[PDB]
């Protein structure tokens, strides 16, 4: 089985033990042998899943092999996401913090324990003024129902904190204030899926919804959209 290759390969290549939750090979004829897209976790990580690509040979008993595993991107999510977490834990009780960071080809030879490393990547990425790379997106998915009553302002100092200070290059920040219902829906199919890949339903659950989103660019302190406009965004207007 497919799964029990891709599993069997990462516990091999890092030591934990992890569990695909489901893949998907897009092709049109059955006859096709096409990349093999398989939704990740850690034993260690279960809520948070990543995407890693491989392609399993024709002949019987053939040993999987790797596009690109996606376990260093991965890591680099985690801490993208531990990075916000520190502002958003303070803001309110319920919430997901979803990283998405994609590492192009040309890094992906790189070893794992040298990509992984924040410094490094961050590195990698601030080339030039006209050469450089978005960091990554956070999407950032709150209950509404559960805020610790930090104010507007507070809670915005403390993102720019983060963007500034924190992450160090171009980044994106998304932030959706559900309803506790819709929040309760959202997670759980946020647990078992990666970024963008969450399904028709989960954009019907999001759809709607107030939230804020904008950039740190390259080069500045700030996020392109003011404190103002976090407030009306966050009402929804």
């Amino acid at each position: 089985e497919i799964s029990i290759k891709i599993e069997t390969y990462l516990q091999e290549e890092y030591g934990e033990e992890f569990e695909v939750l489901s893949w998907n090979q897009p092709k049109l004829l059955p006859s096709d042998n096409g990349a093999i897209y398989a939704t990740c976790i850690s034993k260690n990580d279960p809520k948070h899943p990543f995407e890693g690509s491989y392609f399993n040979p024709e002949e019987p008993n053939s040993e999987i092999e790797i596009i690109y595993d996606g376990y260093g991107q991965r890591l680099l999510a985690k801490q993208m996401e531990s990075m916000i977490e520190e502002a958003i834990s303070q803001a309110a009780e319920n919430y997901y913090i979803q990283g998405d960071i994609i590492i192009p080809e040309e890094w992906q030879d790189i070893p794992v324990e040298e990509i992984s490393q924040w410094k490094n990547y961050v590195d990698l990425c601030n080339q030039s003024n006209s050469d450089y790379k978005t960091l990554g997106s956070a999407w950032v998915y709150i209950d509404a129902s559960t805020m610790k009553g930090k104010t507007d302002e507070e809670e915005y100092q403390m993102y720019e904190e983060v963007y500034r200070d924190k992450l160090g290059g171009q980044a994106l920040l998304y932030v959706y204030y559900l309803d506790h219902k819709s929040f309760e829906k959202a997670e759980k199919i946020l647990e078992i899926f990666t970024s963008g890949d969450e399904g028709s339903n989960f954009e019907d659950i999001i759809e709607g919804q107030p939230y804020f989103g904008t950039i740190m660019r390259y080069g500045s302190d700030k996020f392109d959209d003011n404190l103002e406009i976090f407030k009306a965004a966050k009402q929804g207007k």
